[PDB]
């Protein structure tokens, strides 16, 4: 079985948030530390390779995708929220509605509802340490990749497909996959296609490069008239001006197996194929396993082998950054059944 | 000593919800039914005049401003979050971020964040039936001064003016003062003016009447760059097209008291009178109290006798009906100082 270094940091334990809004309840969080401490403890398990901690690489590569003004916003969000007497974590109370100013407030809950998209991702201390480490581990994987390495995992935590420019929200703050393909792009890769087979759709990722060519975003993802995120990912939105044709949704409904789901991943490949990229970033999340608990895909634990397989054969400098997936017992064999998969494991 | 009448709908208590999203917890909400049953107990015990139910319009003149989709929705909402298996009050999750369509989707929690601006109105079982009524409530003390009467109160709960055609938040759901706006149009007063005295910027009522010089919207409130609704009220917003000049935002910074406010309502009462409406609709909130938990001016109980004094200056058909105030101690002594102030009380 061939290696894969893989990339972690346990400084994402600094994320640790008692609360989360759903459906009309605060409940216990799904995106748990515990999700990263049982991937990591399958990697040693099956001795996939080595593990690395991040390189510290900085703001600069994060400020290559995420504004200023955001990333002023995440690091002393929760010290405000503090200072302004808030008893509970943070949340959004208000937002930018439908004929609302798209106007940055002086406030705290306007400037909270002014970068978010939801109300399930609650900031709190070590929030920005641990979004600051997790984008180091995808940009280390970068480094991994772009210096001789055919593929690494980036065992990110918190996750990054979600947030936009200046929008945090599905649980992601910094968009680890957007600023792995940005950085292939900095550093003279020409091509990058960005594939996300998370359950969800990689809305931030779609928008970061929705204008723009050199970088090919495809998501394939449930169906947003059914689930988050609602209000990107349908099937029309193929890009804008430059970017026209260089995005592409691909939706399945409820019960949807790896047999259907399969048939999805091969038209991405197509894609990518004539594309020829020089780079590839995979936004993988395990969220499209049959016992996910906010998810309805039915692939099994067998079917990541598959998945690793078949993108291993598309033959493209790899970097893997860690998205969703919440049946916790489950995520280390079928995260690390990607990767082993991907070295040849059947 | 001159008599004003009140319009009550005991269906008001068929909204008592359980839970409202503040500072990141779930907490007793502000709106609460004793606002309403306070202020009616100090109707009855200041013998102001007489109190009536509302009578049923229907449906017509609501979706003279909102839509007929927003009105549906409002209606099945609660059923519809039920039957989805959501153990909480309905409360949106997500919505329509900045770089987001704004596409109405199938689900439910996708429905309810495209329909609102915030996180802080629940929705549960009689929601509906009480904000029906208190439209009725607004629609039977707009026929009162219609049909020959100086001016009426229309004791609305729930509130309305933060209610956009397709919006709901800041614990309204139909625009109370927009409907009696309109139906003062549509019975041939050829224009209508709507005043905005409650703390909080009357963004729904702008934006229903944002294009049209035909209905001027005023409103006096505390800056949104520092409170809710934040992300309209700013004195720059004047208007667009037709109604260019007819849009006037008075805001002011914490800690302001009735003599610097009352300089504000005097720029009102001469933006009207240049106006020179056919009526008057004042939307009519007591959180402008130096005692309201969730605001900061500093209005005594005095000067709402003082406001009621100057509005009946104005020499209009006038409809008053409730938004906020949340004081319940004084809300009852400090709107009905409003009523016996413009009946010539001091
Ligand atoms: N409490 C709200 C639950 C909604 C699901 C958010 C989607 C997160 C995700 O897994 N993205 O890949
Ligand atoms: N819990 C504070 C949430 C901000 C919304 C304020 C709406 C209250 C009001 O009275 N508007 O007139
Ligand atoms: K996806
Ligand atoms: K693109
Ligand atoms: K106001
Ligand atoms: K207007
Ligand atoms: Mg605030
Ligand atoms: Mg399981
Ligand atoms: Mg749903
Ligand atoms: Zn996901
Ligand atoms: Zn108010």
């Amino acid at each position: 079985l061939g290696s894969m270094k893989t990339v972690f940091s346990p400084l994402h334990s600094r994320r640790h948030v008692k609360t989360e809004l759903d459906g009309g309840l605060l409940i216990e969080p799904h995106e748990k530390p515990s999700r990263a401490e049982t991937i990591l403890a399958r990697v040693k398990d099956q001795a996939l390779g080595e593990i690395l901690e991040p390189e510290e690489f900085g703001l600069g590569p994060v400020k290559r995708v995420h504004t200023a003004d955001y990333v002023s916003f995440l690091e002393t969000c929760w010290d405000e929220w503090v200072a302004a007497g808030k008893r509970g974590e943070a949340i959004p109370t208000f937002w930018v509605g439908r004929g609302m100013r798209a106007r940055l407030p002086k406030d705290i809950d306007g400037r909270l509802g002014y970068y978010s998209l939801g109300a399930d991702t609650s900031i709190s201390d070590g929030t920005w340490e641990a979004a600051r480490a997790s984008a180091n581990v995808a940009l280390t994987a970068q480094k991994l990749v772009a210096e001789g390495e055919r593929a690494a995992f980036a065992l990110c935590r918190p996750p990054g497909h979600h947030a936009h420019a200046d929008v945090f929200g599905g649980y992601c703050f910094f968009n680890n996959a957007a600023i792995a393909a940005q950085a292939f792009r900095d550093q003279g890769y020409g091509k990058v296609a960005v594939l996300d087979v998370d359950f969800h759709h990689g809305n931030g990722t779609q928008a970061i490069f929705y204008d723009r060519s050199d970088v090919l975003t495809i998501s394939l993802h449930g169906d947003p008239d059914l689930v988050f995120p609602h209000f990107l990912g349908f099937e029309d939105e193929t890009g804008e001006g430059d970017g026209e044709a260089y995005n592409l949704n691909i939706v399945f409904p409820p019960d949807t197996p790896f047999s259907i789901w399969s048939q999805g991943l091969e038209k991405a490949c197509e894609r990518i194929r004539t594309f020829a990229p020089d780079a590839l970033v995979v936004a993988l999340g395990v969220d499209t396993f049959e016992e996910d608990p906010i998810s309805f895909f039915k692939l099994t634990s067998g079917d990541y082998l598959k998945l690793g397989k078949r993108l291993e054969q598309l033959g493209l400098p790899t970097v893997f950054t860690m998205e969703g997936g919440y049946d916790v017992d489950a995520i280390g064999v079928n995260a690390v059944n990607v990767m082993q998969g991907f070295e040849g494991k059947s």
